[PDB]
């Protein structure tokens, strides 16, 4: 996230980070959000290459015990069909992780609300993105969880040529392009939380930003819309 500020240990509880392994350590990549208690929903470009995963609830600081984290594997992975990894523009940046284990609901760790199925939010609606990806573009990763305030951009003016233009479509969500705050590398597949009827509900996945860098005018951070989604979710966590 750049341009934002660190959030209170544990004040989005439905985080997660995703992890994975190299040699024998562990390296952050993306984020998520825990949707059931074995379930997790990230970006699809997140799980694209063959490797091991994992996923950690209640972080808040990388590098350090916080005494609230919880590890746990990931038994299968489920990628939007039309995903095609070679056009990120096209959409369906989606992805479910069905855990090794059920993780325990507690204070720290608590699961995300999703919208109802076709929701669109009206221009300027109030969200934060949340995640431990670059501070900078070309920089390095948060040790602790950031957020930043990330109004949304409604499609009629993110889909114009003084923006994305066709870039962009109605499957996804843009919020920001106030050249100071964006969501940047390893914020991927993470949370953008909207309050919606008085309650944050996660109507966006973190998929994209421009080539040119993280934070640019004019050129909003773009995420999957989850409301575009809601019955193909209901319809693989019923059946796996
Ligand atoms: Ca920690």
């Amino acid at each position: 996230v750049v341009g934002g500020t660190e959030a209170q240990r544990n004040s989005w509880p439905s985080q997660i980070s995703l992890q994975y392994r190299s040699g024998s350590s562990w390296a952050h990549t993306c984020g998520g959000t825990l949707i059931r208690q074995n379930w997790v929903m990230t970006a699809a470009h997140c799980v694209d290459r063959e490797l091991t995963f994992r996923v950690v609830v209640g972080e808040h600081n990388l590098n350090q015990n916080n005494g609230t984290e919880q590890y746990v594997g990931v038994q299968k992975i489920v990628v939007h069909p039309y995903w095609n990894t070679d056009d990120v523009a096209a959409g369906y940046d989606i992805a479910l992780l069905r855990l090794a284990q059920s993780v325990t609901l507690n204070s720290y760790v608590q699961l995300g609300v999703l919208p109802r199925a076709g929701t669109i939010l009206a221009n300027n609606s109030p969200c934060y993105i949340t995640g431990w990806g670059l501070t900078r573009t070309n920089g390095q990763l948060a040790q602790t969880l950031q957020q930043a305030y990330l109004p949304t951009v409604d499609y009629a003016i993110c889909s114009s040529s003084s923006y994305w233009g066709s870039t962009v479509k109605n499957s996804m969500v843009c919020a920001g392009g106030d050249g100071v705050r964006s969501g940047c590398q390893g914020d991927s597949g993470g949370p953008l939380h909207c309050l919606v009827n008085g309650q944050y509900a996660v109507h966006g996945v973190t998929s994209f930003v421009s080539r040119l860098g993280c934070n640019v005018t004019r050129k909003p951070t773009v995420f999957t819309r989850v409301s575009a989604y809601i019955s193909w979710i209901n319809n693989v966590i019923a059946s796996n």
